[PDB]
Parts: C-alpha cells; structure tokens; sequence
C-alpha cells in the first residue's frame, strides 16, 4: 500500500537522524569504552550482574536494520550502556566516571533529538 510506503519512509528518515544522534554520542566516548560489549571471555562472570548488556556497536548493529520505531526505544538502549556501567564498576574507576561524562553531554545531544523528532514528526 502507499500508506505502508510512506509509513516505511518516515521510519528511514527517523534512521537518518538516529544514526546522526548515535555518532554525537559516541564522540562523547573518546576513550571507546562503550565501543563494543563487554567480552565474557575477559569477564566470564558480566551476566550473573547485568541482564541487558549493551553498548555502541550493538545500537548500531540495530539501528542498520530500522530496529527502533521511535526515539524512547534508542534511550532505553543508550540508559542501558550507562547504567550497566555503574552498577557492575564501582565509583572510582575510570569506568564509571566515563559512564558519568557520557550521561551529561549526551543530555545535551538528546534534549535537541527529542524537539527534531516531534517538530519534523
């Protein structure tokens, strides 16, 4: 249908401007600490702690595949990178405190991606 279309079209122009939002977030990770996910063979013991790992290259991986519908299921998945971070490390490690820089300058990034996605609609 060309409903179906147009529908399919607004999820593509969405994709466009989430993979713009995902490259802002991630510059605000220069060490790349959220780059990958945490490797279970370096530590065999991550998903007795976290239930949800996540991290950049996974967002992407989904984003790529028009796998989020709107712009809360992309914050579920970037709260996720972050909170996972300061459950499983601990206050003064520089994990944690990476995990903290990033939440506040992607507030920023996030505050003016929640205003283009209601204003182009």
């Amino acid at each position: 249908s060309m409903e179906q279309v147009a529908m399919e079209l607004r999820l593509t122009e969405l994709t466009r401007l989430l993979r713009s939002v995902l490259d802002q977030l991630q510059d605000k990770d220069p060490a790349r600490i959220f780059a990958q996910p945490v490797s279970l063979k370096e530590v065999p013991d991550y998903l007795d702690h976290i239930k949800h790992p996540m991290d950049f290259a996974t967002m992407r991986k989904r984003l790529e595949a028009q796998g989020y519908k709107n712009l809360h299921e992309f914050e579920e998945d970037f709260d996720l990178i972050i909170d996972n971070c300061m459950k499983y490390n601990a206050r003064d490690t520089v994990f944690y405190r990476a995990a903290v820089r990033l939440r506040d300058q992607g507030g920023v990034v996030l505050r003016q991606a929640r205003r283009e996605v209601d204003s182009i609609g």
